[PDB]
């Protein structure tokens, strides 16, 4: 996994390449305008210690940080997420604690009210592969990391909101 973080737009000014997980960026880079992955999956923050606002980033040049959906210059810790081939699967439910009818979900869904009639989601389990969790349909509004583990409430996967309109398989290109 290979990321560069830079504090000016169009990757110029101080940077720091990074390789690994992060709770942790202030001390390499005081800002971040721009972004170039050059491999692995990640999961970027606002705030230290993996809080604030997510934003995932597969490789690719991210010239200002409108292109990363970002709220703000601030990317104050990272995630290299785990890479994983087969069978990426979750299960969806309408209640908290496991509890209502459950999906299993095993693809990218651009919109749960498309496909399930559903706004929002109050528990779920992630059985095989990490994914991402959006706000909104089409991959739209906050951001959330999902990776493998149970999810008994929204706040487990730190939103402020049961609104869930989309899921994404972390995959690379390839």
């Amino acid at each position: 996994g290979k990321i560069t973080f830079y504090e000016d737009r169009g990757f110029q000014g101080h940077c720091y390449e990074c390789s690994s997980d992060c709770p942790n960026l202030q001390p390499y880079f005081s800002r971040c305008n721009s972004i170039r992955v050059d491999s692995g999956c990640w999961m970027l923050y606002e705030r230290p210690n993996y809080q604030g606002h997510q934003y995932f980033l597969r490789r690719g040049d991210y010239p200002d940080y409108q292109q990363w959906m970002g709220f703000n210059d601030s990317i104050r810790s990272c995630r290299l997420i785990p890479q994983h081939t087969g069978t990426f699967r979750m299960r969806i439910y309408e209640r908290d604690d496991f509890r209502g009818q459950m999906s299993e979900i095993t693809d990218d869904c651009p919109s749960l009210q498309d496909r399930f009639h559903l706004t929002e989601v109050h528990s779920l389990n992630v059985l095989e592969g990490s994914w991402v969790l959006y706000e909104m349909p089409s991959y739209r509004g906050r951001q959330y990391l999902l990776r493998p583990g149970e999810y008994r409430r929204y706040l487990d996967w730190g939103a402020m909101n049961a609104k869930v309109g989309s899921l994404r398989r972390v995959m690379d290109f390839y």
